[PDB]
């Protein structure tokens, strides 16, 4: 812990967490993602997104179009702060990015962008 | 219709309906499947499948196990009272089943078994 935090996707679309907090006094942040499950990355492939709570809708639209080799996120997606891969059973992935992208008092949620997988797969975050 | 019913599962990871009901003066009933979105079969494929509620989590969890190349369903498992094939993008499939087979008093789920999709595709068939 301290600037970082550690999410695992299961095979069953769940995230073990549905909110996450991020320390202020933390220069950058780093998710740690990895998947605990069997099924394989086109099957069962989860990623993670960081949006506002207002733009996750349009992200994930736009993810499903980009499709499969985009790793279903539209490239240079101005409304993504951060996000891993998608990745698969087995795999792992970090992203790290700089906190000052955060305001406070504003509400964030971070998701997985694989098909139909946002329903369940989302969650909150906010600067503490 | 009445003795048949269209149904469709979309990139969405959902049926377009959750209950049928077979009316008792049908001698056989028929299951019309398609798959109106974009996206391969070994990423949303959809099948249709039949058995008593108490019998849908082992059809699924075994049905899981078998993989792709077997319409993820175990071969002759006898608790399918009927399925489709496992069809993606723009193909559809068909099968008509007995309704002698089906006895009122008991519940019944139709479901899909493709990996994870059963707990949003799934619903109520009665012998009505
Ligand atoms: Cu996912
Ligand atoms: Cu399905």
């Amino acid at each position: 812990a301290e600037c970082s935090v550690d999410i695992q996707g299961n095979d069953q679309m769940q995230f073990n967490t549905n909110a996450i907090t991020v320390d202020k006094s933390c220069k950058q942040f780093t998710v740690n993602l990895s998947h605990p499950g069997n099924l394989p990355k086109n099957v069962m492939g989860h990623n993670w997104v960081l949006s506002t709570a207002a733009d996750m809708q349009g992200v994930v639209t736009d993810g499903m179009a980009s499709g499969l080799d985009k790793d279903y996120l539209k490239p240079d997606d101005s409304r993504v702060i951060a996000h891993t891969k998608l990745i698969g059973s087995g795999e792992k992935d970090s992203v790290t990015f700089d906190v000052s992208k955060l305001k406070e008092g504003e509400q964030y949620m971070f998701f997985c962008t694989f098909p139909g997988h946002s329903a369940l797969m989302k969650g909150t975050l906010t600067l503490k």
